[PDB]
């Protein structure tokens, strides 16, 4: 199985993509053993990016690696078609889309047609980005089989039965969980890996959990998994999407600028309280020689 | 109380706003007694529009009437600020925003900061577009009072206790329901009216429900409200946002072009089937002398 | 429309029904203008009562008034049948049942069969007690219509559209809201009334709300509804079912003994906080002459 | 890890417990390798049983084995205390309780008091029966930690994150999933096993999934788990709690009488259609030599 990072989008002081900080982060993730980078996912603030900015994000990461899944979805199908077609000039792993978000009560036929449309124009394998809470709808194992053209799925959901169903119904599909808390479990149970937000700031931990589970050292894998869970919990205090920036700086030692409002940067006091929650975890990982310092 | 139309945005065959069809529709609505038009709401596929298209919508509608509430929200705050400031040259009723959508688990503090930021730059009264199922958030009467700067709210929710609460905690606030099925109830109970998707295609009906209810002819208002409910239920068979275009052409006699995929147009068969589902209702409305024929 | 009290069950110190206190309470409610009494509802802890206790509740209240709807439902259909048959000797308004509670994902067919069974043996009109949050399933207007034998429904739900749908699909049915917050609204919108837990402790207020709305004094009705809402909200702080006992004592001046654990009575600190939250309301109500003192 | 059967309660034609059929079923489960029997759980229709009947169940099963967890909860705390006390004379594994069901919005304080009360009188280890969907509330790992007297938990939820949290926060706690679809995954990821309804009718299957996963044959475990899933799915078509009876007779060759209405028995045709759905699976299980012909 794999750890895939849905990579953060660093914004500059004036709210543009900081390509340079993005490249440094990308380099470090690849050097630290991350398998592939998921660009314009939730953790990257995909829905806050224009189609031009979703391209810019791809271009900057592509400077670093070919190991990219390029998320292209949104509520203008022509823009998503255009991004899909432009990816032909990039030797990447695949493209991806979440389901059309915001609008409730969208018919199954229209959902199926949105994805089939993108499969039809895609120059690369297509991955389903399933995120029921964010998008308002679910594209389950059965709908995924009906759509019929997904090479894999990231299933961001707290229901591993639902994730396992993709495998049951689509035996050849790559099936990833979107949770950081299920890295040990996913590797122990025959799934293909995790697209894990927390691998942005603790790629060493996510990779090591996976490796331990693979080696069948489940009690050691769980012990580390449970530590990782505490950082995830700390990150949710002030809002994970903002907190991920602060944590990457804290644990990896380079700056990733700002998120894009209304995903507001943490303030100094929030940043200080968040660091207070994870410093003893940082010491312990250093003690364990998982983190270098 | 008032009926306010969240007016449909007509698109051409190549996915641009059809300004001329928009004007004809806007003009018909006002002539049939609609109080104000809500521009770039859900019904207008606002989340599917770029900032530039949201402004283009305002301009076209403004040629017809200044009775406009102009929706500006999105996930890039700078763009929404820009729209708010640009509205200064338009003599309109107000601007509006829904909450930042898609991202789950946004802190109250961040949500409050988003709206207060738009209040601080707004040259017009600000309306809260509350839509918990679509955006994943609720900005309830307590949070609206915190924010402190709303002249009004559109509460798109079926729970009228929730909508009444805006009035109870904010006695000076204008309080609208976003439901078509609550027009009779809202008028009878002392609220300010409805921002009703169905008023795009049966504005005569929504205005008459309101009028009957004001006259305390509650049973007559409900009979009409109940017929209107059946049209709303029909519209949901193939997807209401797509169906709204077909129902407008059918009942009002002009077309509104195409929706924007992934809000896909009904096909000829679906259109035939929807028309069959509402034909008998049209006959009833004609016998009630609400519609001509 | 009517105000119906789902009457509290007072329990003695040895966890038996305090029949003498129940009778005093029932007599007060009727004297203060309550139309009918709903026995063994949620508010009376019906699900905590054995079939013998449900019958004991009926006999005590029946010593005071025949204006009773007698709730009989539970997870042993033989017992519910026996209670339904036993009620033949009581000259009352109706019997009632909630849907079989606890078990998830019961088939529509089984739910319909349970209700039709009660209808076949019932010597009185049968009322649907609809409470989806509590029972884990909904018996909506369409399922009610398919069941075909309900004289009325109490709809305890936060969705008045759902409640109105009973009237729309079943025009000869009595349709009540289970909410105290909707007395003004239900009266103005053509519904038949409210089975209002808060009428146990402020029967004066619920009746005056309904009277004001009937007189089309909507603003005054809402002003009083909104004060009543504040008392409902305070009752919920420590748990409404327990707080209903304290509030009855506070506003009506007699006590109702203890609830039945695990519906635990409020402790001293909880009572003090609760009273601080309502005493300024209790003064406004005496000033308005709704309460004596 | 272990498989624990939440054992079915067989009822006679006139709705009493069929003690002799219960004993036959218990003995078979134990002989086929089931580790313990969870008596009066959901699958046994525990909420449908009077305290007396819950005691009859224990005494019947106890004649076969002492490997019993005895579920004693309900909405009359005096009865649950009495049951807990009466278990002193049975040399069993533990007693258990689900949270007080039906009543929504019970304060955490009251929930904690209910379980602490049962712990204080219990002469055996206490197990938490967590089932948020059925009871309307969640007693999560944090609340279980607060209560602080549970020996184990059955987490009937689909979210394995939530289940893993009991072990993360309560290291010495025995932690089981209430899901049949998670047998392979629970065994692989270091949890304690599964309280699996479907082990009533296919104990051979559930014990074999576990064993294969224990031997790290995850591929083979999943294949068999996926077959089992298809039986679980079939049982849900006409209602699992009724269907479990039919499936036990079909797979094990002896009958368990009737369920208790409103958990109605399947009819002859529903039974034929259900058997049609699982015939093909029974065939596979025979080829695989998991079942005898
Ligand atoms: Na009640």
């Amino acid at each position: 199985p794999e750890i895939i990072t849905p990579i953060i989008t660093p914004f500059t002081k004036d709210n543009r993509i900081d390509k340079e900080k993005l490249k440094i982060h990308a380099e470090n993730l690849i050097r630290k053993g991350i398998d592939k980078l998921f660009v314009n996912g939730t953790t990257g603030l995909g829905p806050s990016l224009s189609p031009e900015e979703k391209l810019e994000n791809l271009k900057a990461v592509y400077d670093v690696t070919n190991k990219i899944i390029f998320q292209v979805g949104g509520l203008n199908l022509d823009d998503a078609i255009r991004l899909a077609k432009l990816s032909k000039d990039f030797d990447i792993v695949g493209i991806a889309s979440y389901a059309p978000y915001y609008y409730p009560r969208m018919s199954e036929k229209h959902l199926v047609k949105y994805f089939k449309t993108l499969c039809e124009v895609s120059p690369h394998p297509v991955y389903l980005y399933n995120y029921p809470t964010a998008t308002g709808k679910d594209i389950d194992a059965k709908v995924a089989k009906e759509i019929g053209c997904f090479t894999g799925v990231k299933d961001t959901i707290e229901n591993i039965i639902h994730t396992l169903d993709y495998k049951r119904l689509n035996p050849n599909m790559l099936v990833y969980s979107g949770s950081d808390m299920l890295i040990a479990t996913v590797a122990s149970t025959g799934l293909d890996g995790n697209v894990a937000a927390g691998s942005n700031y603790l790629p060493e931990v996510t990779v090591t959990i996976k490796k331990l589970a693979m080696e069948r050292k489940i009690d050691e894998a769980l012990k580390l998994q449970f530590l990782h869970d505490e950082v995830i919990e700390a990150s949710r205090i002030f809002g994970s999407l903002s907190s991920n920036y602060v944590l990457t700086k804290y644990f990896q030692g380079y700056d990733l600028g700002y998120p894009r409002p209304p995903i507001f940067p943490l303030d100094d006091e929030e940043e200080r309280q968040l660091i207070k929650k994870v410093e003893g975890i940082r010491a312990k990982l250093v003690e364990l020689k998982i983190l270098k310092e």
